[PDB]
């Protein structure tokens, strides 16, 4: 029998590693952190100066965040937990601040096609078909319909996935980028409520195995707690990282300051939390420390990435994606 | 020598995984959580609408719980820590509330045959031969005697086991279902007192390898803490889950509200605890948070299961039983 | 290269398991806990009714403990942190309480031969050559000298060891039992101070591989925290268990009651602690909860063992020594 | 696919062990701790009586520490976070206290060559080219330039490295010793900020595989918390250990006593901390317990090492470097 039980070796299909399971190995380097090139592909066509996108969540990204993110060289994805007219107006607001990149989330519900067309009319650059489970005909069909209808002017992202097969399906549907993350989010309770998930380093490695041969960038979404996690996600093969928790504490996120026991916080909640759905939960409502301006958070995050590129001899993100890991033990934390 | 010591490779026979060691992998799916079919076999003949049974414990299941459980589409197993006449009367009470399914525990002591016949007379549907260690001639003989005597009107469950061989023995004795769990219970101290046990995912996989080829359902009993654990136990191959801790906090369980430090609790104790035996302990007496009505707890539990069936593309429990896992590391919690 | 570094596969020689790493697997059984036979060989010649010996420590075993232990069916080993005359007088005191078995520790210092002869004269049954590191010519020579001089009337134990080779050396020197434990003691700081040790399940398996073929019993010494650990140590192949921590809280141990924050304690200290040596430390001075009479502690310990013998179908300790383990993961605790 | 994801087996290159992952196995021994020879090579030419060097940090080693360390039989490395004139004057101060060994850190910046020549003029014995990442042409060139210019009178150390290849590069550049440690320091945040590092036992094993064949000693730098860690680092093949945390609490380190909540502390900060750089941080500012005189700390540290040499039968450090480990599990701590 199989050492962990039963007679089927495929029952337990893999050993899933998360960020805390690995470290980047230093390598020969003539790259100074200050000189590394941090640009990377968000989608097949769109390159960002900084490989970071803010999550499509209503305690993270509305117009103010999208504007600050694009000015910092990344991009925001506007959340979709509001009327179609307001979302499109947020898109327009970002555009009124210059030639700034902006994305917007849509679902696959009755109302999604209308939403997508309104955002298109508003001048959106990227449409993110954004769902709990993208390995599904309705999601694949929406990705394909958008790519064939508005595809030559708008880039279309599909997510989220957690396996090589799911990512391959989005590639075949025409996705211009694939977003990876089922289970790892800081406010996510999918793992405890449904018992479902995939540790994020293994999920990225698997998705990249399906996406890289086709020139489709992977967006690592969820579970990033530290600047060093960004470096790890990219070295695992992702081209960008999507941040929720790390940006929800910033001045530019929606929400006000909360003072508890003399310290400053902001509210941060899952899109699957009770309160987000009353606008069986798979997300919580919580708080995160107030962090100040976005520009300052992004500076330290990018600083950590630059440090990693120095250590690994990576002049570009493309080079970082070829870096090697060491696996650590439980004693290692 | 063997890497862990000595010269015998069979000394340390396997690596045992528990619920926290695994996650369900998302898979291609056209199944909406709301549309999944949650029915499953309790025994060879009996199918439940909801794959959940309440434990035969005196702080969990008396008539009120059995009634609420059957109305929710599951079943209760009446505990046996009272006189034969009272247990049979509880059986009758459940039946007075309609054509509701109900089970009842018996042991293998002098008094067990009399108990079993009285419950039969009371109209019980399922008899559960329920013991700390079922891999034993007296237990096997009782299972067989019941199956040959009352077997065509009553289904007979045997438990508990933790190995492929033990489950195979119950199958050969005529069990209509096999119950798995030695060591994993929340109030169980078998692991620390006797040093005995089997991690529950590996125990289910092993028991299913013996039971499924013979069409005998496995009941996963003990160690379930979250709705996601129910999904994991079924995907490991079990057909139903038995709950103690998760239901002991409910309005319908025996026992009154306990107020400690401004919060509400109910008493929850092992059948092998001092107080359960004074009616060398292998169970504790504890408290669990008061949770309100059973209907509400079952709704969230079934909600979590439906979510898992959506993620895994499982239209039925039978399909869920073929789902795949990823193993996670210690960093994964 | 070797996956953990360097080019030498023998550098990291084995994966060491401790008690918490394993569980005993239930097996077919017709043995009732109440009926199991708990007797076992302390030495080649001496069998105990209960497979438990108290440590040769000055906060655990003086005459009162030795007397209580023998009456409970085990034995005490009198510590040697006092003058030769007092130790011998303690031996005599035990003998004045009937035909009770008693052992006594000696070292390998200048004074040890004199000590050994005085204890012999006092009527001691077992001499324990007791040292931090027995894999050493002076220890081997002392074991052999005693066996050739007083060996036909007194049994001679040697310890402590942690490897197959060390145990083999004591067997060749003539030891009648071998004591295993370098590093695992509750009050031991050898692991942090010297960086030396061996996880106790692997140490027992290795020592038994050297001792069992020669009919020499292994005494598992140190690291036992729960009654279930006793069962594990014996199933790993040991014939008896030596207890320090578990008995230091008892009425019969040396030392008085200590009241701290409304709860009762006794002092418990390593023989290598500062205070034991002032009569570079490798042991601490601590407290353990007061537990009451020895008889009560031994009853629960033996109760747990009986439970294990029931679960594993072990009618005798000899049978228990053939039981199988499952290895558990970090999530398993 | 590879069990942890993707199709490349080299992506995750190794399993990295840290000190807490291993223990030294006791071995046959005729070596008394008091009699072991603790001397070891700092560099190809320089042997120390005690295999310990103090870190080049401004809360650890200035003239007072360098003096105390050499008198204890080790050496100090003077930090370089001050003007060239003051560092050279510290070197001279040490020399005014007798024929004491002393080292000094230099970087690879514009000012480093001048620094190195001034320290040379001051009578320094060892120059340590000391950087976050030594696997780099500028570092290799500096090591080589120093070795060819002042190499016959001064020994030249290069660091830090974490891989076999990096250490091989320093050997080829002419290093007289190689210093190992990227990530493990107590005040280091490289792992969380950059996601970069190498567990220290595996890093030492790998570096030694490159250095030992060429007769170049390895200095184990960072992550040492206990005296037992020193023994482990040497048995892994290092010839000396560099200490920061363990010595920063001593009377001889720079800094004053800090009283917080009735207990005594000293400040201890990374050279990459904000405050060290304001003279994106990769080190913190913290406190360590005040420990008293250096002589006392070194005595217990050397005591622990002697204990390890006794247990492993190592008469010399060279013998200790051939000792074997056992790997432990997470339960092992
Ligand atoms: C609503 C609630 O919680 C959420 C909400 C949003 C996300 C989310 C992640 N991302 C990237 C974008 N949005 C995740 C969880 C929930 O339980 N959703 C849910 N659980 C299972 C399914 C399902 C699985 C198969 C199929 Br087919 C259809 C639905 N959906
Ligand atoms: C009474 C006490 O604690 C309990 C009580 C009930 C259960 C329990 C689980 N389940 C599913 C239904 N009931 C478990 C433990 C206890 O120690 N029992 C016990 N330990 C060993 C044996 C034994 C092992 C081999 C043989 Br053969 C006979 C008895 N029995
Ligand atoms: C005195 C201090 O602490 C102790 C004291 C007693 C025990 C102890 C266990 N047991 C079963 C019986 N007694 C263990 C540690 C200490 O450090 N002892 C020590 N550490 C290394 C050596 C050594 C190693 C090789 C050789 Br060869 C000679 C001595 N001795
Ligand atoms: C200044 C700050 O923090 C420090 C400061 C000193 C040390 C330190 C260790 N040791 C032994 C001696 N000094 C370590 C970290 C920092 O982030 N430094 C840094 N991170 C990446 C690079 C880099 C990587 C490739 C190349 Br090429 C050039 C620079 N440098
Ligand atoms: O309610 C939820 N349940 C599960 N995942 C969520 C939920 N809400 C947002 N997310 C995901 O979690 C990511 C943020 O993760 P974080 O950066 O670790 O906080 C988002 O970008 C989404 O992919
Ligand atoms: O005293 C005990 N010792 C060991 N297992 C028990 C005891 N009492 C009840 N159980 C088992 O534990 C299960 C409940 O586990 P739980 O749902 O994790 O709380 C029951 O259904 C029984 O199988
Ligand atoms: O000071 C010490 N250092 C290391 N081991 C000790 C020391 N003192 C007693 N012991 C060992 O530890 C055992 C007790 O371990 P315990 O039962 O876990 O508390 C004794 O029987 C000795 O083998
Ligand atoms: O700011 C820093 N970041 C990373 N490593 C540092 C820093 N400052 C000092 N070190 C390293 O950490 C070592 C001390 O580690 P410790 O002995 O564990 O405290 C030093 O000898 C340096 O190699």
């Amino acid at each position: 029998p199989v050492p962990t039980g039963g007679d089927d070796p495929t029952k337990i299909a893999m050993l899933g590693l998360t960020f805390d399971d690995v470290l980047l190995l230093p390598a020969a380097s003539d790259v100074l952190p200050a000189n590394a090139d941090t640009s990377s592909q968000l989608t097949k066509k769109i390159r960002l100066k900084v490989p970071l996108v803010s999550s499509a969540m209503d305690t993270v990204t509305e117009a103010r965040m999208a504007i600050a993110m694009a000015r910092a060289g990344g991009m925001g994805v506007l959340h979709r937990n509001l009327p179609v007219a307001e979302q499109a107006a947020q898109v327009e607001t970002v555009k009124r601040s210059g030639g700034l990149l902006v994305g917007a989330a849509v679902g696959v519900g009755d109302d999604a096609w209308e939403r997508a067309m309104a955002l298109r009319d508003a001048g959106v650059d990227v449409l993110v078909v954004d769902t709990a489970h993208a390995h599904n005909r309705k999601v694949l069909d929406m990705v394909h319909r958008l790519k064939t209808t508005v595809g030559d002017e708008i880039e279309v992202v599909g997510g989220n996935v957690a396996t090589r097969a799911a990512a391959a399906a989005l590639v075949e549907a025409g996705a211009d980028a694939v977003k990876v993350g089922v289970g790892p989010g800081s406010i996510c309770t999918t793992r405890v409520v449904a018992g479902v998930g995939a540790p994020q380093i293994t999920a990225i490695l698997e998705a990249v195995a399906a996406c890289a041969p086709h020139g489709v960038p992977v967006i690592a979404d969820g579970g990033l707690q530290y600047s060093g996690d960004i470096a790890k996600a990219l070295a695992a093969g992702a081209s960008t990282a999507m941040l929720g928790s790390l940006l929800a504490g910033t001045a530019e996120s929606p929400g006000e300051l909360i003072l508890v026991n003399g310290k400053q916080f902001k509210s941060y909640r899952g899109m699957g939390s009770l309160g987000a759905m009353q606008g069986v939960p798979e997300g919580i409502e919580g708080r995160v420390p107030f962090r100040g301006p976005l520009s300052t958070v992004i500076h330290q995050l990018v600083g950590g990435l630059r440090a990693a590129m120095g250590y690994t001899g990576s002049a570009t993100i493309e080079e970082l994606q070829q870096a090697q890991f060491v696996q650590i033990t439980a004693a290692g934390l």
